[PDB]
């Protein structure tokens, strides 16, 4: 069966878009080949999204993928939970939990407030991209007042592109009247490395500073760089590159044409690339169950307008968001298990450390499975906390 | 001159619509009388913004008023900075300056921000309903490590109505 | 270079003299860089005439 999803992609997201294709390679099974109305789109003007969204209303899709900026949240949570279309995305959770919205990014600020608790901590700079939400900045505040915590919250995405070295230079002398070795990134990969080099350009990686990035994609970060700066850095990886069945999938990743596909041919590979092909494993899954349970929804755009008024929809897609709720997989990001809301659950998170080796794990967080440490054989900074007998 | 305006109106709003139509009555003036496309509809769900903006802008409107909420402003600085109609409100302002979109409230986070410094302050409790944006707490989390304040920020609107109480 | 410098930091020398090209003052400059170990308490002496033609 020809059946017709959605094509959505944020403009520069090609390595997404690549590792999307690689799940068309290798999850298009005999019984349904997918069938991408491909609309590579801007993300922050909602009119943009509005006319791909209805464009692919009028196709009757079944199963629309793609990002969503803080401005779409709120496009994609009132019309798919109204129009009756589930949507999939890698982009960060919504906090009201919302008809027709499936999302592939675990919750984070559970593993960090206990990875704060963990390292101690009373009071920490916490600089931040506002472009995710503000939900992150919600949990560390209100763990503040509750552990007596005293955060240092400014916000670094009001600046803009035209002279953020000043402003910077501005920003961490400020940092410096408090003089804070205590510092939790939260930003996008791009927007890390340019806060990363800022502390170069001040030069304050030395020993004594603490950093933490609070996104996916410690390993997309630039480690080599302050590697050997001084500081402790330590983040969250999801991407354990050490399993094999992510090995595997570089193994076919790495070896694709970069020229083919852009950013394919580096071992590396962002987290969102990752939970693109983990999303279609789970979209196959689903029509392969949709194909066990039989339920025929053959639609032609009886949808159409979005601009129907009211827009009454076809109430199939109700137990097609059942039917992806019910899908439980593995994958790059581990345990893809969902609840009722398309949250996902029953995941487990890699805490990742930045060390004179590179990144290392000292522990794992799932979601009532808290923060138990990982094995820590230190053979690299070989100081093994020298035990006095008396 | 009949000019074909917006009458959006979130529901419940009605002496807003009061003072609308006595605005109607004082400045209703004889070269032009405004001819409103009242659609006195839901302000949460975009899709019941949509279908009364494009169903003016199918008229061919000139001025839409009304309010707009947290879900529905990416809704508002979307279009009608696209759609090349302006938008009049008394609803909260926008952090970034989106075209044809015309607000009535002035900014209170100077005042505000000014308040504090007046009454000197080092440490408060700053409950907030994020409705109207979280602008206003980045002004005073912005403001709390400048002036080396302590700012107890707790949501309140995470608060259900049914247990409005014991919480 | 981190051979180097960990060797140079057996002595601790805050007082470094370096008399190279100035491609190869900016390769020995980024790898103080490197070990970041270009904060206040050290000083650094560029022994050629083009003291603006390197990384300033």
């Amino acid at each position: 069966n020809s059946i017709q999803i959605g094509g959505l992609f944020p403009r520069g997201a090609d390595q997404e878009y690549s590792a999307f294709r690689v799940g068309m390679v290798q999850f298009s099974t005999s019984e349904f080949r997918l069938t991408p109305h491909i609309d590579n789109l801007e993300v922050a003007n909602s009119f943009a999204v509005t006319n791909a969204f209805c464009s692919q209303f009028s196709r009757g899709v079944y199963a629309i993928f793609g990002f969503y900026d803080k401005k779409s949240v709120n496009t994609i949570t009132s019309f798919c939970g109204t129009l009756h279309v589930s949507f999939i995305t890698p982009s960060f959770p919504t906090d009201g939990t919302h008809p027709f919205v499936i999302q592939m990014r675990p919750d984070l600020k559970g593993a960090l407030l206990s990875l704060i608790e963990y390292y101690q901590w009373d009071k920490f700079a916490y600089l931040y991209d506002s472009d995710r939400g503000l939900s992150t900045l919600q949990a560390v505040l209100d763990s503040a007042a509750e552990k007596k915590w005293q955060v240092t919250a400014i916000n670094v995405g009001n600046i803009n592109n035209d002279k953020k070295d000043e402003t910077y230079r501005s920003l961490f002398q400020d940092l410096e009247l408090k003089k804070e070795r205590r510092v939790i990134l939260d930003c996008e990969r791009d927007k890390v490395n340019d806060i990363v080099d800022q502390v170069i350009t001040i030069g304050k990686h030395v020993k004594g500073y603490h950093y933490i990035i609070a996104n996916l994609g410690f390993t997309d970060g630039d480690l080599l760089k302050i590697q050997f700066g001084g500081a402790e850095v330590s983040g969250f990886q999801i991407v354990d590159y050490d399993d094999s069945l992510v090995s595997k999938f570089i193994e076919r990743w790495s070896t694709l044409e970069e020229k083919e596909y852009p950013g394919a041919h580096t071992a590396t590979i962002k987290y969102t690339s990752a939970l693109t092909y983990d999303a279609v494993q789970v979209m196959t899954e689903a029509f392969r169950n949709l194909r066990k349970q039989r339920i025929e929804i053959s639609r032609r755009g009886n949808a159409g307008d979005c601009l129907a008024n009211p827009a009454v929809p076809w109430g199939q897609g109700v137990e097609i968001e059942r039917a992806l709720k019910q899908v439980q997989v593995e994958g790059l990001s581990g345990n893809i298990k969902f609840d009722q809301n398309g949250k996902r659950i029953n995941y487990t998170i890699n805490i990742m450390e930045l060390k004179t080796n590179g990144p290392r794990k000292i522990g794992y967080w799932s979601e009532v499975d808290k923060m138990v440490l990982t094995e820590d054989d230190t053979s690299g900074l070989e100081q093994k906390t020298v035990v006095v007998t008396t």
